[PDB]
């Protein structure tokens, strides 16, 4: 067999479509590989980049663009059925209308699912500077699961020294580092996740003072009783239902409860009831709730502590690579079964 | 027929005691009315007083009491089934080890559900000076139902001019005292309340900008977008179960949910679930429970406020009140059905 290449120079762009909205649990088939065409040029007028995609990540919030809604009553806008699936990435700049970016520079932000993409402004794009790190670094811990665990544990959880922290989720994208900024704080520190090797993960790479599967314990009122005999100060929410139910009457007087994510939540037309909220007001807990994109203007700060710690080996990270697009949908719908060991990123290419 | 008076002193104490420990819904006929016998004198080496009762609060947080359980996981012990039922109220010292008091002086704290009590410790009982206000007020606006208001409000909301201000079981103890605050600040105020008559009172004597029976409105979602067409700052949450659930949606950006108590869940042996929790993520809301008692350092300075503002017509409160210690019974029940209309209050003697 033999192609000929295109007189017009227009080349391949292989993309993930999300084929239609989804109801309930996504399944790889509501996704569809498929190959496009692009000239490797950007729109007459353009202020934007056009980049090739090297790095995707798979983030849980993703599901909830894949149900239709009018703008509104959520933070952001549904996918488009018919187009590429969108998510936070790694990119090389090919072509650029705004001079801050050149051929070559590397960016993370916004992209789409496909080889090539067309980013129309550059106003929520950041241009990477420091590559002494794996450039797949720039979707979980150099950006939004990283700046999510750093404002989240020392903006909203009023975090002290020997005081007792609890995790769920805890060797995911964002809770993995929260366990870290914990134990450097002088924090006793336990984590729930969902396999015996996250739970060695926790407790051997991260540090944690301890760890349990939540998939094996009967009694999860019990199983926190056990780490914390005296309570819990400070509760990192990543799960809600029947974990947030058995953290509520081990609360501390005064604990904090910052509510990051509710994964469990994601996939059901229903969410399951918390029962056990006259705790809030025994333990006079704070339970509040945060949105990453209302802390970026710490990014810069952000980065002038994480980067010196992990070159020091103070903080560590742990990421699921799969290779090709075609890997992309599998790794998505894998996040709500924990298929993923620490955050989940896909290879589209290495330059 | 005649009576013999005593030739040792004794005479009759009208007794409500708690008959046996409660389960669901609490009924008249776990309450008995008796009459014991006590000699007005204070135990040998007493620090407390001996005291005539006057005024008697029937108050939400007693029921939890009538549940048998080891003194933990409630801020303070059951009731003793074959013992009176004790709460907060009004009463005038008879005899005193503790020479801060005298004969004559009125005092307001925990005493028993009697004519008569010996109150073994002072150091938390409050000596009434002001008595140019309703002796019954300091059960309600001057007791623990106002310092609830004036700290949940003030301390817990963050409260701002021009703030959107939801109040639930509006017209009680409690809420008809936020609401008024709320209204004072320059904040839009709205009260949910179970009937007409409470409605009307919001509106017409409280000067709420708008309230709603809560019985009468099918869709709980609808009611609050009618009077909050750009959500709510603020919820002074009194009641939880199928409002709060309502409320979530409605909040704004940075609201803020003081959760002073969850009437609708006290009486059933499993709770309802809250099942909109995922908009404490999307509105980036802080929920936050307190205890009344964890702010009494502040009670001289509440009293500052609240008496000029009584005096003046700034402030004003409504109370229920019913005669006799055989109508206590029924005043305490009424409470998870509505029956009262403002602070419930029992007159035990006007002297
Ligand atoms: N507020 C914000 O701005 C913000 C930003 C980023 C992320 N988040 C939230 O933070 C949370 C963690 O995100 P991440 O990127 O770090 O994800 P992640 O932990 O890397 O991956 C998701 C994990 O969720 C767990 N999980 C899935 N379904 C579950 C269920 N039904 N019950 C309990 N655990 C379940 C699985 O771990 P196990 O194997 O341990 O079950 C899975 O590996 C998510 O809820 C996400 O939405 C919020
Ligand atoms: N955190 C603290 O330190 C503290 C201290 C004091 C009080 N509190 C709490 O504050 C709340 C109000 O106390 P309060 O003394 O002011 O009581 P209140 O409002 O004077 O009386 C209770 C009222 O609750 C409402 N209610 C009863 N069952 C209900 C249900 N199933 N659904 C909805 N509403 C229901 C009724 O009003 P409607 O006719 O309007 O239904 C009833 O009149 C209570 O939850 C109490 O436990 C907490
Ligand atoms: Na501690
Ligand atoms: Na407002």
């Amino acid at each position: 067999g033999l192609m000929a290449a295109s007189t017009e120079g227009v080349i391949s762009n292989k993309q993930v479509i999300l084929k239609d909205y989804v109801t309930g649990f996504p399944k790889e088939s509501d996704m569809q590989l498929t190959t496009a065409t692009t000239k490797l040029k950007l729109p007459e007028g353009s202020k934007g980049v056009l980049v090739k995609n090297l790095y995707l990540s798979c983030d849980p919030y993703m599901r909830s663009r894949m149900t239709k809604r009018e703008p509104g009553a959520s933070y952001v806008d549904s996918f488009d059925a018919g187009s590429p699936i969108v998510g936070y990435g790694v990119a090389k700049v090919l072509e650029s209308g705004d001079p801050k970016f050149k051929k070559g520079d590397l960016i993370w932000g916004m992209t789409g699912w496909e080889e090539y993409s067309v980013i129309t402004s550059t106003e929520s794009l950041f241009k990477i500077q420091h590559i002494d790190v794996p450039l797949s670094y720039y979707t979980g811990i150099l950006g939004m699961p990283g700046m999510t665990a750093y404002a989240g544990f020392y903006e909203i959880c009023n975090p002290k020294k020997g005081e007792t922290v609890f995790v769920s989720a805890a060797s995911g994208a964002v809770g993995q580092l929260v366990g870290q900024f914990a134990k450097l704080l002088g924090c006793y520190v336990v984590g729930s996740a969902g396999s015996k090797e996250k739970v060695d993960l926790l407790k051997n790479k991260f540090g944690f003072d301890n760890a349990f599967n939540y998939k094996e314990e009967p009694d999860l009122d019990a199983a926190l009783k056990r780490y914390f005999p005296e309570g819990i100060d400070i509760y990192f929410e990543n799960v809600g239902g029947v974990m947030l139910d058995a953290v509520l009457p081990n609360m501390r007087v005064h604990g904090r409860i910052a509510v990051c994510g509710l994964i469990s939540q994601y996939n059901i037309a229903a969410a399951e009831g918390c029962r056990n909220l006259m705790y809030l007001i025994i333990k006079q807990v704070r339970m509040q709730g945060f949105l990453v994109f209302s802390y970026y203007h710490l990014y810069e700060k952000f980065l002038e502590m994480v980067l010196p710690a992990i070159k020091e080996g103070k903080l560590t990270y742990v990421e699921d690579v799969v290779e090709g697009l075609e890997s992309a949908p599998a790794a998505l719908i894998g996040l709500y079964a924990g298929r993923n060991v620490g955050k989940q990123v896909v290879v589209v290419s290495r330059e």
